[PDB]
DNA sequence: TTATTTGTATCGATCACTATAAATTT
DNA sequence: AAATTTATAGTGATCGATACAAATAA
């Protein structure tokens, strides 16, 4: 394919952008900040990502596949729905309090409110939080078939509860609540299990 | 001198609504001045700056949607019932359509530019006060007798604060009130 | 040559904000 | 006439985004 070769690694630039979105949220991540962290100039970013909303949408998918695969892994890899939900919440808290990533979950922190211009992005993360509930719900559905959860168990109710705790754990992580306290928060939420 | 053509507490109410919906950085001076129905020079004469306007809208908001919290916790005869009543009333407010859904303190500024770090830090301190409300009501339950003396109060207060903050995210996502009330009943099953 | 990426250097719109002076009081 | 608030019309800075042409390939 003809053309001057690309001088930057696309995946790296995508990763460095998702880090900026993770800390500053979608609207607070300015083009000056994105091009600096990515170590590229604006027209390069627009040639590769089309627009800031397109950059965020690619950054979001990158985040989900690199910081969201562990969710299904520990969920499906558990012998019961309870221990799967337990292990996911413990892994999530350890990740939320790691010295190697921004604190909390991008999906929760990046765009809760904002200008009406960015409503598509907010609806996107909204949809992605509905997936967090659906993820818990699917695992519980397997718990019913395996026998570790009761047949009449209201899966939506129970999934929605642990997604509430999970979303709340992003705010507490952002507020720098110590890891020991959040793991105890997880243990207390597990007491609510049927 | 000349009289002012707006009412300060009313303009503060409209600024609060815009901040509630669009967040601190998302609320432009254009959108604020249109809501309050004042022009920019009147805004800065009365509030100093956008940051000062937000701080006054925050104090205003806490006066309405913050005082009822300690009132509900102390009005109940036990810590458990107090936490329950507060969570139940919060869900109702989070899903009634006079207020925007969910709490301003959780939604207004969780991330943003480095220039707004002070506003974000002020909202975090306010979330720490929610934790402090539960803990203080739990201290009374230990003294009154409805809560065991060796209860880990800080873990229990943080647990219900985590539920509280999560309910804002779910309220913003338009989760129905019935589903949120079930979350509250489910969180009460974790009571010691 | 033709494609494509690159850095420079902007663009118009909007950001938070304010100089200024007319309008409305005492 | 003095005190004060108001509306008009902007400020310089930054926003997301792009025109342009030198640079680098097929």
């Amino acid at each position: 394919t003809r053309g001057r070769p690309r001088a930057f690694d696309r995946d790296t630039a995508l990763q460095r952008a998702m880090d900026v979105f993770w800390v500053r949220g979608y609207e607070g991540a300015s083009l000056a900040a994105l091009t600096e962290a990515m170590e590229i100039r604006p027209p390069s970013l627009y040639a590769a990502f089309g627009s800031k909303e397109g950059l965020f949408r690619e950054a979001l998918a990158h985040y989900l596949g690199q910081h969201g695969r562990y969710r299904r892994d520990v969920l499906d890899g558990a012998p019961s729905a309870r221990e799967g939900v337990a292990e996911l919440l413990r892994e999530t808290v350890a990740r939320f309090t790691s010295d190697e990533f921004p604190r909390g979950c991008l999906v929760v922190l990046a765009a809760l409110t904002g200008t009406p211009e960015s409503e598509a992005v907010r609806d996107a993360l909204s949809a992605e939080r509905g997936e967090s509930i659906r993820l818990f719900r699917e695992r519980m559905r397997r718990g019913i078939a395996d026998g570790d959860l009761a047949a009449d168990t209201d899966m939506e109710e129970l999934a929605t509860f642990y997604a509430t705790v999970l979303f709340g754990l992003s705010v507490q992580a952002k507020d720098r609540v110590p890891r020991e306290r959040l793991l105890a928060v997880v243990e207390r939420a597990l007491r609510a299990w049927p």
